[PDB]
């Protein structure tokens, strides 16, 4: 009757539990954590950040070289001591308060999104694309992981690179807008004469991430919109 | 009887499932024990080369400020005798270093890349002549991220910390493909001065917790060589 019901229920319950921890144990012991993978990802960004910081510090000095070179080779003490006071002082100095005054790549306050532009822009320099920056606002933040937006990125800015070398005179434009609602990554890239499924996948899985084309005379664009929550 | 079996039957069952109930307890502690070691070595990692690439970035901007004297002077000939004497050639120097740099093209596992990279970076902001050779495109290893990067970290650290004595150091480094597997290697030369044992005491104990890695994998074989005045670490990873 109901008790063996129950009693023969029961031996048949207890074993399909048996089986789901010993699925359980066999995921923990065997299958690949996820989450330290994660954390590996993350070190991996901020570690090509700070390379790719190195690497934009050592162009620059080289032409600081360059320009003090050409002063010095036209005999020109005035032009020299000008670009010394205006430039040499003021970066040996290094004053927080002279952040008010940057408005472009210095004002994305994202280490792994900032190292990934200045590596970009040094791709695009190597290929004599020109590239312009305009982030008017500091940028502290944005709702997206950074393994996400990491990857998003930089496929938008290889896109525009591809695009920009089959050209003559081309040029790319990035911009960071942030309202109170959202910040919202735009780039253009002038066009010719007319991988990027991944990104679909990534704004497909995120309510707040809306990805954007257009096609406007002669370049093209692209543009993410990232909600706050 | 037939009932008292079922009663023992669910007793019985209900035992194993505690015992299960207490592994996977233990081993979401270890996975979580695990995730906490690989945050704080990684996040300690970072902080020890954000701030080596500052000092680096100060010694360079000093460098600019030591013509200052020269332009309040107004000694023209002066600056262009320090100048081309003294900065000019850095630019050469790391003109240079952006070359060696193209030598990691062909290294395509993402993974890795941003490690070497920054040891290279280091080695060159080092003074230590250091190459890169990748012959083939290399798309592929097979060993767990967290351990590859452990493995390639403490060689090229040994390879740098050693090469810091030394009058002509060269650290190489290569990345070969055959079909079979992929081997890492790194040659540093040997030092003539060998540091008395006071001013090396408190690279050896990282040697063996990289033999620990080799061992906890049979498809990674571990070579350590020493040839004409080379120390040669070899690293095989076989795609079985």
């Amino acid at each position: 009757g109901s008790h063996m019901k129950q009693l023969e229920d029961k031996v048949e319950e207890l074993l399909s539990k048996n089986y789901h921890l010993e699925n359980e144990v066999a995921r923990l012991k065997y299958k690949r954590n996820q989450e330290e993978i994660e954390t590996y990802y993350e070190y991996t960004l901020k570690i090509e950040a700070i390379n790719n910081e190195m690497r934009k510090f050592r162009h620059d000095y080289v032409n600081i070289l360059t320009t003090l070179s050409e002063y010095i080779r036209e005999d020109d003490m005035p032009g020299l001591r000008d670009y010394f006071n205006k430039n040499i002082v003021p970066m040996k100095d290094n004053l927080q308060m002279n952040a008010i005054k940057l408005n472009g790549i210095e004002n994305l306050k994202v280490r792994e999104i900032k190292g990934l532009i200045t590596a970009k822009i040094l791709r695009a320099q190597e290929m004599n694309i020109p590239i312009s920056i305009e982030i008017p606002d500091e940028v502290s933040s944005i709702n997206l992981n950074m393994i996400d937006l990491s990857r998003s990125i930089g496929i938008i800015l290889d896109n525009a690179i591809e695009a920009s070398t089959e050209i003559d005179d081309p040029i790319i434009r990035v911009a960071f807008i942030e309202s109170e609602n959202s910040v919202t990554f735009i780039v253009m890239n002038k066009c010719a004469d007319d991988g990027l499924s991944t990104l679909k996948e990534i704004a497909d899985n995120a309510d707040n991430v809306l990805l954007d084309t257009i096609i406007e005379n002669g370049f093209f664009i692209q543009k993410v919109e990232i909600i706050n929550n």
